[PDB]
């Protein structure tokens, strides 16, 4: 038959049916596909009927004679390289257009800030200068009439240069802008022959970087006089005041001035902002000043804010002014209202002081569970774990050490009593005498780790604390530091939290008799070549789901952007969900099989945050495509203006009606939900319930499934956990279900928190689902879990429509009561700072945190400060000398890292990965440029701590810049996942997931492991054996040089259970492409992976096996024999890693969640649904358990040629 395609992907149908109209079929192995109401919906056949009793191709003619009518549409490789490479050319100079285009603009802005405190200094200057004149004049005077009009000179004179300056960058802007848009138009005509061509082939100071030691800065006095002072670079606004106040006595109208007490110092800085300093100790060099001047004013508003606004705004990366001249009521709706999270944190966390605060700010580090994996029991001897308690005497350093063996789930203050047991042994106490000085100690002392800063502040069982739990794993001698608590509770600042000054008719939807028409009325621009025709494509959306067809205007010449035209829509407005929102876009249409693409686009929420419907007329300033997204519109994407208004405008106008339209408040909501099932069990179904909440997320689901699943709705409340599945089975455009759907949502049972968190993503937009949601997570979510999972809430916060919401609350609430998980908040907001589509709502969130995180924002700010170096330094190396050779780079980096204002900013602050760890002094020899091609920086930093020589002296991260690291961390996260799941399933499988931390834009830090080398470092320690070929047994070689004796064995054992961990891991994962210098091994044995910044189907446009085991590898599980394939050891190692992809593929559901989560982000290898089901591929989830472990066989066969069976 001429529809029937046999077997093919989801991924396929839906590509084939995509845009197009009500009516197209296909069928597959039956499954029929039908489009219907911009969806595509799944109809099942059994083996022939849709529903018994059954009565092929004889019922889908019969067919073609709630679903109403359908049926009716059935169903040069040189060129793509060529125009694709252009393409990627062409991205590059528009993404570095487009970002020197912003820093003009920026800077324009600094020039207009400028030029406006030099025009009040001319109007100053000629208020005074005229009266005194006069004055002057009358009594012949002439010398200082002489002096006045001198200094009037020079200022007339420096104006002058300052307009001219910003008058040549709007002319070099103006230029620029105009090429923006050509590279614009060259990108929008590829866009449509690259798919095709792609298509067919499947078919077959400013600008200064540091100021000289001495400088001259112009001072702007009150009195109109410009006095030009000689300053240090390092001198404070407190020396430079008194100082300036000295040389102007030299000047006229001296006597106009007030004492300097009176005055502070304004100015204009890079960003633009005019800034008045209230803080004086700070230097001059500091500033970040635009130009070298200063104006001399009266100082209005309070002190202390002033001060913390600035401190607050550095570590946001933008002004908190900025934020003050934002008239959306919405914006300062947030700012005021959610300072009242501010407030409980605050009061929370100093209930009961010091000890919650210092709960706050060293928050006890542990598992999940205190229940040890039965072969992490048998680990330690009896039941009983050795540990090393140590004490500080004398101001030198000298330190006693005591030897413990305790049970390892005894609590910290009882190892704290066995320190004094075991010292008061020959001290003869009383039994009541032991229990006096036990409670001493227990009272005045906690227990720390050595080497960095960790303490055990709860009574969690010792095993249960991370650094306890990894020596066990490890093997390691436990070594904790006695301490006095007075020494802890001195180290936390006493702070307080202040209020800022900020915190000071209608109708129903659901009365409306209408349809949902809006007018699309004309676009001030685009950028097009005049491509043929162009129009406006519109959508009505819930979630990723349209609720109607996609509706366009009529098409017109590109020269002329002009409808007026109605759209309108297949929906009601009483049906109108709650969360629905409008996603239109402008595409083009060239003239052929006409090709579409996607010039711009933009959304909107359908319902203000008020649950005002819109109204009335509004301009939308569009966005330019995310990278690599070929489809019409982009529902992912965030709703709301561009705040760049330089882009393309589209006007509309909504449907007004006689007041104010409100969404219906719950209680008619409720009314009409019994008004409907007014008006409108058995074993099999109990048993299908069941079968439909284990599969995955992504699995099919089809309309007989979803009326089965509504039908019986109110009985899956006895199987809470199929929640996400029902709620797919509503109807969203249909008020009469949603309205059932809300009232069973309140009542709700609880579900476990990994399940409610796919209640969160990108599906389940809905007010009632995501409160639901956020209320599992607030009673069963433990502070472990939210951090382990933060990456995934902070990025479905931008899935919110509004700013205020419960998930943001619960979030800031728990940032401000756990400084661990503030910490890891503040950084995953501040690297999306850069993406104007998150900026706006992660800056007031950022705003919020450091108001209220207490003393912790100056660690913060130094942690800022320090990565701005780094980024400025490699950003360098990018440009400059991306050419020069290597000995020529670290020549250029040792010069630099050595000047006294980049040490000191390096050295004494906190490791973005682990504020625990202190990073001390730099030590400069270890510091290099690495030679991997992106040239990465190796850093290195002593370990200031007292007792560091317990833990590690040295601390090594790698900064790496112009990589996507989002990536890396998501994968880390999955290893680490793994490695728990195999861990308490009884497989002993180490995974090194070191830490990987994005601090901005392709910008972020890599955890160093210590003691390894890569395969390729290891053969070269070797020789060649073959001609111009390294040893196949040099690793092998190597790892009985490093294990000799009966270590040896434990070595191998290392090697080959990690190998499995990694071997599973990648290709369920489909890591990118495995080599000898992204393989490692430790001296140990244990083997593991770096460079993860790819992921699953990344070779689309271009499965796999990525990590193939080579003759190296082969020869160390085997021990060294020959034919390694048919040895014992090889077979122990195949049965490890069919277990390790059994364990997985359980829990398959978990990780499908959190790539779902991940959507909303600009990774480039994560784009839609269809890149998440490689996964789904990998792990043979529609397969059965018995054909997915042949799977697995079948793929490890070919990639390796033989050897598995
Ligand atoms: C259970 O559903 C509802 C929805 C709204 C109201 C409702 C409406 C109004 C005023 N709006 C309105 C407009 C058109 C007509 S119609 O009869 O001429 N057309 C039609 N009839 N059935 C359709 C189907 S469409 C009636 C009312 C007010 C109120 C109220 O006063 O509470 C409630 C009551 N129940
Ligand atoms: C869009 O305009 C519409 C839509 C539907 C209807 C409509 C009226 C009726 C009349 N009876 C009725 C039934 C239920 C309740 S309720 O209080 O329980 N629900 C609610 N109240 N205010 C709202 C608001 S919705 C109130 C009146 C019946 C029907 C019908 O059943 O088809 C439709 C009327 N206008
Ligand atoms: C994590 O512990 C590590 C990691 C790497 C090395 C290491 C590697 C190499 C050569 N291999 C290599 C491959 C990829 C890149 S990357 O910049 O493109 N991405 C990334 N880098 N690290 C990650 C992590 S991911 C850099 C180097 C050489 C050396 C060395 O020079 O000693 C150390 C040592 N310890």
């Amino acid at each position: 038959a001429e529809w029937y395609w046999g077997d093919i992907s989801r991924e396929e149908v839906n590509e084939k049916l995509r845009d197009t109209a009500d009516g197209t079929f296909l069928v597959r192995d039956y499954t029929l596909t039908l489009r219907k109401g911009g969806n595509n919906k799944l109809i099942k056949i059994f083996h022939y009927g849709f529903s018994d009793p059954l009565t092929v191709v004889e019922l889908i003619n019969h067919y073609r004679n709630k679903l109403d009518v359908k049926l009716l549409y059935p169903v040069y490789n040189t060129q793509f390289q060529e125009k694709s490479r252009e393409y990627d050319r062409l991205y590059e100079e528009y993404t570095r257009t487009s970002q020197e285009i912003q820093m003009k603009r920026t800077a324009i802005e600094a020039f207009n800030e400028t030029i406006k405190i030099f025009e009040e200094q001319c109007q100053t200057q000629e208020r005074y200068s005229k009266e005194y004149i006069e004055k002057f004049k009358r009594e012949g005077n002439e010398k200082e009439i002489q002096r006045i009009m001198h200094n009037y000179d020079k200022l007339k004179s420096r104006i002058s240069e300052i307009i001219d300056s910003r008058r040549r960058l709007e002319e070099d802007l103006k230029k620029q802008a105009a090429e923006y848009r050509e590279i614009d138009k060259r990108m929008n005509s590829i866009k449509p022959d690259l798919i095709q061509l792609r298509k067919t082939r499947d078919q077959y100071l400013w600008g200064i970087h540091l100021m000289p030691p001495r400088i001259l800065v112009e001072c702007l006095l009150p009195n109109g006089m410009i006095v030009t002072l000689e300053c240090l670079r390092e001198a404070t606004l407190i020396t430079i005041k008194h100082e300036l106040f000295k040389e102007a006595r030299k000047y006229p109208l001296h006597q106009l001035l007030q004492d300097e007490s009176s005055y502070i110092f304004v100015s204009v800085t890079q960003e633009a902002e005019r800034e008045e300093f209230f803080d004086e100790t700070r230097r001059l060099c500091d500033l970040r000043l635009f130009q070298p001047f200063l104006k001399v004013i009266e100082p209005v508003g309070n002190r202390e804010e002033k001060i913390l606004n600035r401190e607050i705004g550095f570590a946001i990366g933008m002004p908190v002014c900025e934020f003050d001249m934002v008239k959306d009521p919405e914006v300062q709706d947030f700012r005021r209202n959610i300072l009242n999270v501010c407030k409980e944190a605050v009061d929370l966390r100093d209930l009961n002081s010091p000890h919650s605060r210092a709960m706050y700010v060293y928050p006890p580090n542990v598992e999940s569970s205190p229940e040890l994996p039965k072969h992490i029991y048998n680990k330690l001897d009896k039941g009983q774990i050795i540990v090393v308690i140590w004490v500080i005497v004398s101001p030198n350093n000298d330190k006693q050490k005591y030897t413990l063996k305790i049970n390892h789930d005894c609590v910290p203050e009882q190892v704290i009593a066995e320190a004094i047991r075991k010292k008061t042994r020959s001290m003869l106490l009383s039994s009541e005498q032991l229990k006096l000085c036990v409670l001493e100690y227990q009272g005045k002392y906690i227990l720390k780790v050595c080497g960095c800063d960790e303490y055990f502040l709860e009574k969690y069982p010792l095993s249960q604390y991370k650094y306890i739990r990894s020596c066990i794993m490890l093997g390691r001698m436990p070594n904790l530091m006695l301490m006095a608590k007075e020494s802890l509770y001195s180290q936390l600042p006493m702070d307080c939290f202040t209020m800022p000054s900020y915190s000071r008719s209608t109708k129903s939807l659901w009365v409306i008799n209408s349809a949902l028409r809006i007018k699309i009325l004309c676009a001030t621009y685009v950028n097009v070549n005049i491509i043929d025709k162009i129009y406006v494509r519109t959508g009505i959306y819930h979630g990723g789901e349209p609720l109607c067809d996609n509706v366009n205007t009529q098409r017109v010449p590109c020269s002329n952007p002009r409808w007026n035209e109605w759209l309108n829509y297949d929906i009601y407005i009483p049906d109108l969900p709650r969360a629905a929102r409008l996603c239109l876009s402008i595409c083009s249409v060239k003239g052929a099989k006409e090709e579409h693409c996607p010039l711009a686009w933009g959304n909107i929420n359908l319902f203000d945050y008020t649950d005002t419907l819109v109204s009335g007329k509004m301009a939308l300033n569009l966005w330019p495509v995310p990278h690599g997204l070929e489809d019409l519109l982009n529902p992912i994407g965030v709703t709301g203006s561009n705040p760049n208004k330089e882009t393309p405008c589209l006007e509309l106008e909504f449907d007004w009606f006689s007041s104010v339209v409100k969404f219906p408040d719950m209680s008619v909501i409720e009314e009409h939900a019994n008004w409907s099932v007014s008006r409108e069990l058995r074993e099999n179904d109990k048993e299908q319930l069941k079968a439909i909440s284990t599969r995955d997320p992504l699995s099919e689901i089809t309309e007989q499934e979803k009326d089965f699943l509504w039908s019986h709705r109110h009985y899956c409340v006895t199987i809470p956990e199929i929640l996400p599945k029902l709620l797919l089975s509503v109807k969203w455009n249909s008020r009469d279900e949603v309205a059932q759907m809300y009232c069973l949502v309140k009542d709700w049972p609880p579900i476990k928190p990994e399940q409610a968190m796919e209640l969160l993503d990108c599906n389940y937009p809905d007010p009632m689902v995501r409160g639901f949601a956020v209320r599992c997570l607030e009673k069963y979510l433990t502070d472990d879990k939210l951090s382990q999972y933060l990456i995934q809430l902070v990025q479905v916060l931008k899935y919110e429509q509004y700013l205020d919401n419960l998930l943001v609350r619960f979030l800031l609430k728990k940032a401000l009561t756990n400084q661990r998980i503030g910490h890891f908040f503040f950084w995953h907001l501040k690297s999306e700072m850069h993406n104007k589509t998150v900026s706006q709502r992660f800056g007031l969130l950022l705003e919020s945190y450091c108001r209220a995180c207490g003393m912790y924002l100056k660690h913060l700010n130094r942690q800022v400060e320090a990565m701005e170096k780094l980024i400025n330094l490699t950003d360098i190396l990018k440009q400059e000398k991306k050419d020069e050779t290597q000995k020529v780079q670290m020549k250029f980096l040792v010069e630099q890292m050595r000047r006294p204002d980049f040490m000191d900013a390096l050295q004494g602050f906190l490791s973005p990965l682990n504020p625990a760890h202190q990073l001390g002094n730099l030590r400069l020899e270890e510091c290099r440029i690495m030679s991997s091609a992106k040239r990465p920086l190796w850093l290195n930093w002593e370990n200031p701590d007292i007792m560091s020589e317990l833990l590690f002296q040295n601390n090594e991260i790698i900064f790496k810049n112009g990589d996507d690291l989002r990536q890396d961390m998501l994968t880390l996260q999955i290893i680490r996942i793994m490695e728990n799941i195999w861990q308490n399933q009884g497989l002993d499988l180490r995974m090194l997931p070191y830490g990987c931390l994005s601090i901005g834009d392709c910008v972020g830090l890599i955890e160093v492991v210590r003691n390894s080398h890569t395969i390729m470092q290891i053969q070269c320690k070797g020789g060649l054996k073959g001609a111009l070929q390294f040893n196949s047994h040099t690793l092998h070689q190597w790892l009985k040089d490093k294990n000799k004796g009966e270590i040896y064995d434990a070595a191998i054992d290392l090697f080959t259970r990690s190998c499995a961990g990694y071997c599973v891991a990648t290709f369920i994962l489909g890591i990118g492409d495995r080599h000898n210098s992204n393989i490692m091994v430790k001296d140990d044995g244990q083997l593991f992976h770096i460079d993860f910044g790819h992921f699953l189907d990344h070779k689309k446009k271009k499965e796999r096996v990525p990590f193939v085991l080579t003759q190296d590898f082969l020869i160390v599980i085997s021990k060294g024999a020959q034919e390694c394939t048919k040895t014992r050891e090889f077979e122990r190692f195949q049965e490890m890693c069919y277990k390790a992809y059994l364990a997985i593929r359980q829990h398959a559901n978990l990780f499908i969640n959190l790539f779902s989560m991940m959507l909303g982000s600009g990774m480039p290898e994560l784009q839609s649904f269809d890149d998440i089901a490689y996964i789904r591929k990998t792990l043979a989830l529609d397969k059965t358990e018995q054909e997915a472990l042949e799977y697995f066989m079948k793929q490890m066969n070919d990639a390796h040629h033989g050897g598995w069976t």
